[PDB]
């Protein structure tokens, strides 16, 4: 009987004693009508919903071959291994390097999230955390650096682009040239870019090398549904048997558990889907294991036996090279990244300002600092080996419970501190586990499609071309350019001419 | 001065004299408050908007190789031409056959449209015409018969499937088992199937063999943006130079003219886009011609010189074979076609009944006959060599002007009669001309996407999987099955169990 009353006899005392110290006046706990206990609940509610991006980022950036290259490949019977042999796989020397890089990138993501969340919390009094944004990881990894050394731009130039974008976004928002520039883009293309990004992200979660493996090549049509069980030992090709891949069905079950948990309003759901299909795919012996019986697979098992390990960044440290900025596509990629980051932290940071009573006429209490902290987080994360950071939409779950001061973004950072020590259990997440997690992101980003003015013709074609050309051409830069070209030709050639004639 | 008054001195007299004859009482021109002059304007307004499907159907069914096969191929230096040599192209013998088949299919489409429109007009007193439906052409051609003899099901079995579906839809609506069966499908999958069909139709209008030629194969990613100028002489492959294909830019200009004409509210627009880029691509000599300097291309020019020709169906006549119905996929295709046709003529035929004052409490004046005529049109068109017919949505343009009696659907049929004699100018429409026309169909079918309940989780996942898996797996049958599977597992395993437990 006294157990129930013990919580209440101490919670009020602790809340009264904490608010009267330096911290209570610092975080302004006497105003905004918020007690200390609610801050701990809201921080947990935000972290559990945001905890899924500690593994998706690592598995989506480790595919590009961050530091590993052709020089540190293994030795074979030939004289020297050629270009398209090591990076294609089936080589112990390159896979051992990629394992270390994957181990290194998790700590880099955790540190970047720590810095972003803590810097926002201490300097802006706003209760939402930070992490490497979802949407710019795929563009940098699967489109600029390429899949394991493909494309043209190398990894060092790709990380220099992040520094350049962060520095260019610092002195474009401190001056005040953001609202004059953020509202210049018409609402149709801005709103329809997210749908195309969601399609592109979900489409890459279905290939065999990236995701669970539905789609595959075909000789007559471009794509086909393989889901093949017996696949090629080296590359990916269907030999015999469709819809009988055990990994595919395990991934479908994992998707079903996430979908059933998102309804019924369970806060953290995208993490329990990954945990289930990973704990299942940790048992050695079956056909869905992540631990084979190869010497390469034994190297990943005599590291999972220990569950806590303080790992040091030793491969993907500061790696910046400006010696390749004199060509063309580097600037196009920089401009595309700037365009993606401009529309991201504009319609998101304001939506979470009208949920919680922060908003006033305009210019709520965290306008100036929250933008500079968000922009400098990308700079501070670029040297660590991760892409640009952004304010996560999933931080709204903490606002709905009562968190209003800046203490939430400090406890989120402190939670992210304790998630770095568990690297052994984060490196060993299979790709078919994070496959289902790339589809729900697209599903939740598609929810804004029911605001485009489909009644008009120009606003419908401009949205449809942008939505369609992004996943079918396998490029994010090919959607924005097409949308802008369609929008300019339909209107600027008829409307602007009238304005020019009206000057006479 | 008398010229203006001449029209008015005769229009009222003609309207008074026509309504007092047998036709006036037959079509009930004294009720429904409609004069004869409005019927001629509404028929033209319907035909001009519907006139685009006399060429898209022919070019989308001629790609499957309707009658041509391996037996009537040409003779080469080898003993006998193998399977994958003739059907892949670069053979005069097969192309000469496919030219005759394309000439034959236009008359078959015109006759099917004539019969459907005239049968609805005379027997149902409803002012909307008929034509081979848009959406079932691609499924039958590009998915069942395959691209030039691909796939498993042959052409004769594909036309037997149409007869079987028509006969099964006759005695499912005459009994009364339509409303009990049409409302059983939940609204989410029914509404999201159209968006996926639009995506699949627009995606096939971008390949090189089907459409204008943006997308192409890639070794690492599945699809890429080629738009290559110098292409392989036999097959389709990019050799050098992107975004400099003259046909691609001609098609983009044609798309721009259609998009600019659909706004400003011009009734017929999808036909003036085709006419422009065809009249341009009829001049012999340039790089965008449809008349090369080959002996094959000269055979298509000493037939365009004559502009009127009464052609007779002599290849794609009644061609039905039931000797291949004992395998599996035939029934799956029949069921998919039935599912597509059930949702089509249910949400469309009622929408055009509340625009014009036809509708009452329920059961407007054309419920019973309009369904049987629409179902029997598929049967009567199957023997002619075209797929199932459907009531076109583009027939609403005639309702907005004043057409209310059945005379509109007779004049539309009479217009379709005069469009058969111009076969020479209909067979010589290039594929890059109809490429832009396959995209606007998807754009106009996407306009219903802003009604799915995106707020809920089940109704969002069920719609998103159906939308996504249709174009990315290049199949319409793989979207419905996935949507139904997602919808059943999310709800039937939790809701139906409660109902079963409530019986105790």
């Amino acid at each position: 009987k006294t157990l129930c009353k013990s919580w209440s006899d101490m919670k009020k005392h602790l809340n009264d004693t904490v608010s009267k110290s330096f911290i209570g006046r610092f975080f302004k706990l006497e105003a905004r009508k918020t007690t200390f206990t609610t801050e701990l609940r809201a921080a947990t509610a935000t972290f559990l919903t945001m905890a899924y991006i500690i593994t998706v980022n690592a598995n989506i950036l480790a595919d590009s071959g961050a530091t590993c290259s052709i020089n540190d490949c293994s030795t074979v019977a030939s004289s020297s291994p050629p270009g398209p042999e090591c990076v294609l796989g089936s080589n112990p020397g390159y896979e051992q390097c990629i394992s270390r890089v994957k181990k290194d990138l998790v700590v880099a993501t955790s540190l970047s999230a720590m810095v972003g969340s803590l810097a926002m919390g201490l300097l802006a009094n706003l209760p939402f955390g930070l992490a490497p944004g979802m949407g710019a990881n795929a563009y940098i990894a699967y489109n600029v650096v390429g899949f394991r050394g493909s494309g043209s731009i190398s990894y060092h130039t790709a990380m220099a682009i992040v520094l350049l974008e962060g520095c260019a976004f610092l002195a474009v928002s401190a001056l005040g040239l953001r609202g004059k520039l953020a509202r210049l883009i018409p609402q149709t293309v801005r709103l329809a870019c997210a749908v195309g990004i969601g399609m592109f992200i979900a489409f890459v979660g279905l290939q065999m090398n990236q995701g669970i493996g539905l789609v595959g090549p075909d000789k007559s049509t471009l794509v086909t549904l393989t889901a093949c069980a017996e696949t090629d030992p080296v590359t990916g090709a269907c030999l015999g048997g469709k819809m009988k891949s055990p990994t595919f069905w395990l991934a479908v079950v994992g998707f079903l558990i996430t979908s059933f948990g998102l309804m019924k309003n369970v806060k953290g759901s995208m993490i329990y889907g990954i945990v289930f299909v990973t704990a299942i795919s940790w048992i050695r012996g079956t056909q869905v294991t992540i631990f084979p019986h190869t010497p390469l697979g034994d190297s990943n098992y005599n590291y999972f036996t220990k569950i806590v390990d303080f790992h040091k960044i030793q491969s993907t440290l500061g790696a910046i090279s400006f010696t390749e900025f004199r060509k063309s596509e580097v600037w196009v990629a920089f401009a595309t990244l700037f365009y993606v980051d401009l529309l991201g932290t504009t319609g998101v940071l304001y939506t979470m300002a009208e949920i919680g009573g922060f908003v006033e006429d305009g210019k709520f209490e965290g306008e100036y600092a929250a933008y500079l902290v968000d922009a400098g987080s990308s700079v501070v994360g670029s040297a660590l080996g991760v892409t640009t950071t952004a304010t996560f939409v999933e931080s709204s779950a903490g606002l709905k419970e009562g968190g209003k001061t800046g203490l939430t973004a400090v406890i989120v950072g402190l939670y992210f501190l304790a998630s770095m020590f568990f690297t052994p259990l984060v490196t060993n997440v299979p790709r078919w586990a994070v496959g289902p997690s790339l589809v729900m992101v697209g599903v939740m980003m598609m929810g804004v499609v029911k605001d485009i003015r489909w009644g008009e013709t120009k606003e419908a074609v401009t949205a449809f071309v942008t939505i369609l050309l992004m996943p079918l051409t396998y490029s994010i830069a090919n959607g924005i350019i097409a949308g802008i070209g369609i929008y300019l030709a339909l209107s600027m050639y008829d409307v602007v001419l009238g304005v020019a004639k009206w000057l006479n």
